């Protein structure tokens, strides 16, 4: 008598793909270094702020998947002398990422430029260093991180998608991998609708590559953007993403009331109330509490929000 089988952990069960996931692999202190292998503009000259999408080598070391984040150590120092804190992105490339062989990871970074009370110009730390990398220059990495926006297992489910800005990132991830990925574990074959804001067209983040998977997949692939600051509703009010969603309004509660719907939302801190405000109507009229059935949802891993 050699063995035994020692009592099981009592666990949580979970609708999404977490098996085997790795998160906190590499920490600050001893950061994975990789190297840029291009960066881009993407968004037009004259377009409010500027987005570059930018590749690194990871020659296979981060354990990444759909839905995770990995954090960035910029180089040099701050005013006190002290190296930089880390910066979490949202990793915008699936598992397999651009290259298709498991060994890079992308990232889709707004350069971050304002100007404080004084009157000056500040430039954010992380994010100007990102967009200012040089192929061929290292970078310091760190995670993975994240287990929220981790994908649904079900192949056949419906699968909501809300962004505002470069919160599109966890979604051109999901996207890779079911309509430009043959998987043989999985082969996604159930509804992708994707509502994305932004505040110009100079400004539509992978319009191309979005583009290509409708023509790829006409029908189960539903694409609308919201551009803020080019259209307008009926009333003359702003196309933000909530308002287009409206237009769809019967649609997307009659999704909601199916139980292989799953819902996810990245972004601006704020998309998070206009859309709860167009949700509780749709709730009401239905003689449902918006309150009470979000709560339903969430705890069903069916409202997933990574929000700052
Ligand atoms: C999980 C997660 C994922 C993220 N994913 C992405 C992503 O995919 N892409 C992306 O670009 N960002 C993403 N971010 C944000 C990112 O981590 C950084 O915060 C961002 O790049 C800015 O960092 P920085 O180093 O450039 O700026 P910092 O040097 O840290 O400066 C930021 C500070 O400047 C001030 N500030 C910022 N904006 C303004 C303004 N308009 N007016 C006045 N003061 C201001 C604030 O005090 C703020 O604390 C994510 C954040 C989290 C938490
Ligand atoms: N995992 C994460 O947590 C994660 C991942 C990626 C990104 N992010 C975060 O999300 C943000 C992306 O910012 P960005 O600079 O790329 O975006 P932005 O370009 O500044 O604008 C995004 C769009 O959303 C609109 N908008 C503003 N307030 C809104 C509101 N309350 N409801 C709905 N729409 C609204 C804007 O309209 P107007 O400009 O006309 O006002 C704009 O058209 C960053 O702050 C980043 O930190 C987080």
């Amino acid at each position: 008598q050699v063995t035994t089988e020692a009592p099981a952990k009592v666990v949580k069960h979970s609708k999404k793909q977490d098996e085997n996931i790795v998160v906190n692999k590499f920490k600050p202190k001893e950061p994975y270094v990789g190297r840029c292998l291009l960066n881009t503009k993407i968004t037009g000259d004259d377009a409010p702020g500027e987005t570059w999408h930018m590749v690194f080598s990871t020659e296979g070391e981060v354990p990444y998947r759909e839905g995770q984040s990995i954090g960035i150590v910029p180089d040099g120092i701050d005013k006190n002398g002290k190296p930089h804190k880390l910066r979490l992105y949202s990793i915008a490339s699936s598992a397999i990422g651009d290259f298709g062989d498991s060994k890079t990871v992308s990232l889709c970074v707004k350069r971050l430029v304002y100007t404080n009370d004084a009157g000056e110009v500040v430039k954010g730390v992380c994010s100007n260093f990102l967009c200012d990398l040089k192929p061929g220059s290292e970078v310091k990495i760190t995670g993975p991180v994240g287990k929220e926006m981790l994908m649904p297992k079900d192949p056949n489910a419906t699968v909501i998608m809300l962004g505002t800005g470069t919160g599109i990132a966890p979604f051109r991830s999901f996207l890779w991998k079911m309509f430009f990925e043959k998987h043989e574990d999985y082969q996604f074959n159930g509804l992708a609708w994707l509502f994305l804001g932004v505040p110009t067209s100079s400004s539509l983040l992978y319009k191309e590559e979005f583009e290509k998977m409708k023509e790829k997949a006409p029908e189960n692939f539903r694409l609308d953007f919201a551009v803020s600051r080019e259209q307008v509703n009926d009333k003359g009010e702003k196309m933000y993403i909530q308002t287009r969603m409206a237009q769809y309004a019967e649609e997307l509660w009659e999704l909601l009331k199916k139980d292989n719907t799953f819902v996810y939302m990245c972004g601006l801190k704020g998309m998070e109330k206009g859309i709860d405000d167009i949700m509780v109507s749709l709730a009401a009229k239905d003689g449902i509490d918006w309150i009470e059935y979000k709560r339903t949802l969430k705890k069903a891993e069916q409202w997933n929000v990574e929000v700052s």
